[PDB]
């Protein structure tokens, strides 16, 4: 039990009836191992139970569910208070594993307890859109069948470009965009690579602009096609400035935001997470 | 026919009266090597000397000028079908002379001249647009304004581009597997690598290689850009680069383009690479050779 730092698990209201986990739990509390359990029902409530939490002053808050409740807990982790924040945990449970799955945290339910339980906390950057809202995995912002990876990578229909204006450390473009990614993680919509080289541990933000009419070629290309295609414009900063004329709209790993004006910036080692000591989205 | 085939210099005229290019052709000349002079006065003289050299059966034609002169020597050169063709040879003459530059041949007149008669000839390319004018080096365009009625950057925007105050505007360009369309300010397209005395356009271009170079600024600002590392321009959001066996320009405002010194207007572009078209005796160790 030395080796398992008491700890609070928030899981997602579809996964509320999931037995595996049930037995999981039910066999690790059996060594005197300390397992808070509580399930989300809306947006809001993982905050409440971060709290809790903080109160019951366990090590680990496991996100048990997708991107948008790692979101979620993630960002109440973050939220400054008095006391040691507990470290962050993951239990992929979600449709939406995007994250989970690039910084390479087991399938095997049973083994993703131990690592969120047991395992090193590695401390990650975040990153923090218009000072309010936060993302720890990808942000990605465009203007307005193979429909669904285009409305499954965000919440847009028919993309169409539009001008906006990007500045950053070392950068300034501007132009007609029709896709702009940025990231802290490497993958979004379920598998699709958009900033490949990003970690979440440099303090840095991977730019990522799309131009041109076209995307979903883009998007199946190789590494080296993705380099030569002049409408791919890559870029890497702490912050971003984007400027639309016409109000862009961002999806924070599953959150929207609109408006015309975005400041973006990373918060370096924001938040520990318990990661496998060889993470690919590690420095 | 020998370590040294019998030549045939195009002398420009404004190189006319070099002394010591004439010091070092009379000692060739007294070792028993062939070496005809014929010096141009103006457009055309070029085209008719490559006919004689060609009825002179000498090996190689040897441009004496900048690349004003190499251009228009391998343009002649180019229309020869009549079996072979003489080897296009070079100088380090002229005022304009990035390409002899960037191909490295010797700064020495009595060295740069024994490359250009017994140096090894290799197979390069030339570049075609509108089925008129040809180009062995650097077709650059800006978009803007052009010059109305001495060094750097601000030579190679008012003088070799002969341009006012450039100003990004729309075109479309279209290659092999290349397509971008937006605001542009300068388009660089190159056979060889450099234009302007110095300015690297196309860093990466090879004269052997059956493809052209391109290279687009975007943005308000041009010198900046120029004077950056060969990381900061692969990371330079308004740099754009590409590499096609012709490209396709299409701009809705009338662009100047600029082949080699003579100006080319309008509002379409059709460049093609001529893969081979001609030979050049160029050094062992030459940067633009693949
Ligand atoms: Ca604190
Ligand atoms: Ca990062
Ligand atoms: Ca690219
Ligand atoms: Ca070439
Ligand atoms: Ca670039
Ligand atoms: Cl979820
Ligand atoms: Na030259």
């Amino acid at each position: 039990m030395a080796n398992f730092p008491a700890s609070l698990l928030i899981l997602n209201g579809k996964s509320a009836d999931n037995q595996p986990l049930r037995e999981a739990i039910t066999l690790l509390r059996d060594e005197g191992i300390q397992i808070h359990v509580r399930v989300t029902w809306e947006k809001g409530d993982a905050q409440r139970y971060v709290d809790e939490a903080r109160r019951l002053g366990v090590e680990t808050v496991i996100a048990g569910g997708g991107d948008g409740t790692i979101n979620e807990v993630s960002t109440a982790l973050i939220q400054i208070r008095d006391g040691v924040a507990p470290a962050l945990g993951l239990l992929p449970l979600g449709t939406a594993n995007d994250f989970a799955t690039s910084a390479g945290i087991p399938e095997a339910l049973d083994k993703a307890l131990k690592l969120a339980i047991a395992g090193n906390a590695m401390e990650i950057d975040m990153a923090m859109v218009n000072d309010k809202t936060c993302f720890i995995n990808m942000a990605t912002g465009g203007f307005g069948g193979v429909s669904y990876l285009i409305h499954g990578l965000m919440r847009m229909d028919t993309l169409t470009p539009d001008r906006c204006e990007i500045r950053g450390e070392n950068f300034h473009w501007q132009g007609d965009a029709l896709v702009i990614g940025i990231g802290n993680g490497r993958q979004a919509g379920g598998g699709q690579q958009l900033c490949p080289t990003a970690l979440i541990n440099d303090g840095l933000l991977q730019l990522r602009i799309f131009t041109g009419e076209e995307l979903l070629p883009a998007l199946f290309s190789t590494l080296t096609q993705s380099d030569d295609n002049p409408n791919i414009i890559d870029g890497a900063s702490a912050w971003f400035d984007i400027h639309a004329p016409h109000e862009i709209t961002f999806n924070l790993d599953g959150e929207p935001l609109s408006g015309q004006e975005f400041h973006i910036e990373v918060l370096p080692g924001a938040l520990r997470c318990r990661l496998p000591p060889d993470c690919p989205l590690l420095r």
